[PDB]
């Protein structure tokens, strides 16, 4: 039986401006660091970062919608959008068609977000304001 | 500050048989699902499949390493392994690492794996034997 999700591993094309962007910008916590990757936690996540020499660094016009989401609190989740907007951080979605949201790139076009809120909380939400077809388990 | 993973959220090509992918053969949960996707759990992890045109079903060699490793026991890794092996499940790689891992592809060629063991467990693996260029923090 599955129990959850024991790592993300993201394939990076340079391995120092990515732990910079995880460790530093988001906040994440830098536990070894190697020549060919990281290890990192954000709360219970296992992230690694991999440097992969094929990874390319891709627009979001050309990658599908795979995208990771990381947990922000209602008090923290404005003002951290806010100082990434200000950093210059890259975006690639504006809609909130999940809730509040705010969507960025890391520096190789991985699509992430922040979200507040939780898997029950969405599902409350949508009874009220369906996605189409929906039906509930 | 973020505090975890939020939700993963995987494209699909065919909902359907993403669906029975990680509902039947993987034994997720199926909480909702609409015309152009679905949630599901795994434990603590929310995961989304969005049903996207754009989603090419990738070989493995076509796609780099991102990858993303589900939580299992030691235990039950052999069974589930078998399981995914009599379904026809493809294999991207042979696990080298410490901890079992199980490397098997989804419908549309994302990279998954099964694995046993923690970040602490992987830590204390590296600290004895540390990887070229490995430092700790
Ligand atoms: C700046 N830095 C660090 O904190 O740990 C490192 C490890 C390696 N391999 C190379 C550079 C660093
Ligand atoms: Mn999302
Ligand atoms: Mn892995």
């Amino acid at each position: 039986m599955l129990s959850g999700l024991n790592h993300l591993t993201l394939a990076v094309s340079q391995l120092a401006p990515s732990v910079a962007f995880y460790q530093q910008l988001l906040g994440m916590t830098l536990h070894a660091r190697w020549d060919s990757g990281a290890y990192l936690s954000c709360g219970d996540l296992w992230l690694c970062l991999s440097l992969d020499p094929q990874r390319r660094v891709t627009p979001p016009e050309e990658s599908d919608y795979t995208h990771y989401a990381f947990s922000i609190s209602e008090a923290d989740f404005a003002s951290f959008a806010a100082r990434l907007e200000a950093a210059g951080v890259a975006v690639w979605k504006l809609n909130r068609s999940e809730g509040a949201s705010h969507y960025f790139l890391d520096p190789d076009g991985h699509k992430l977000e922040l979200h507040v809120g939780s898997l029950a909380q969405r599902l409350a939400a949508c009874r009220e304001q369906p996605y189409k077809g929906m039906v509930f388990f």
